[PDB]
């Protein structure tokens, strides 16, 4: 699709069998989801944003389906008001910015 | 142009006639700049993201040219390490996400 930015670019994703709403975020290096259970091992990590750093759980090689397009990559899980799909998965689905 | 997401989408902007590097950021509602002492009135504002809220200075109707595409709007000045161009200006330059 082509998505404009008059509203937040929120889309539906599927992960671990569940549907969620997530923000397509070109400013985010990483994908950060709200606290949730995901299968498999995770590693404690920290990541930083506009307000400072938080602790997250790092899950590797997690399948995520984003508007029907498939990605498999690192998903971080931690305290967050919005699910954010970052460049690590946006690149996998061939997402670009155009103007 | 088309900006891919293999690296951070950093581009040149012009503000106050001077050139800066800034992140095209579809996950940002607002445009938030590194510390700079713009003339004129401003208002305090709180903005948040991962890690919490920060205090910023809000300046209105500031011209910002993004890769030669002119915009004008609100800019917030804060302690962040990178300038971010958010949807308030991305919409003005006709920027879309495409995949
Ligand atoms: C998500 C990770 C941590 C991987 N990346 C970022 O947060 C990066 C960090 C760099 C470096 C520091 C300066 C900021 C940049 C860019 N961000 C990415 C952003 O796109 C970031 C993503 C985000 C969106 C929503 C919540 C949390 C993170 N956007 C913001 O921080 C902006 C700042 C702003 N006011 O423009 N935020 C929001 O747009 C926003 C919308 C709604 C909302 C609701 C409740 C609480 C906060 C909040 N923030």
């Amino acid at each position: 699709p082509q998505i404009t930015l008059w509203k937040r670019p929120l889309v539906t994703i599927r992960i671990g069998g569940q549907l969620k709403e997530a923000l397509l975020d070109t400013g985010a290096d990483d994908t950060v989801l709200e606290e949730m259970n995901l299968p498999g091992k995770w590693k404690p990590k920290m990541i930083g944003g506009i307000g400072g750093f938080i602790k997250v759980r790092q899950y590797d090689q997690i399948p995520v389906e984003i508007c029907g397009h498939k990605a498999i990559g690192t998903v971080l899980v931690g305290p967050n008001p919005v699910n954010i799909i970052g460049r690590n998965l946006l690149t996998q689905i061939g997402c670009t910015l155009n103007f």
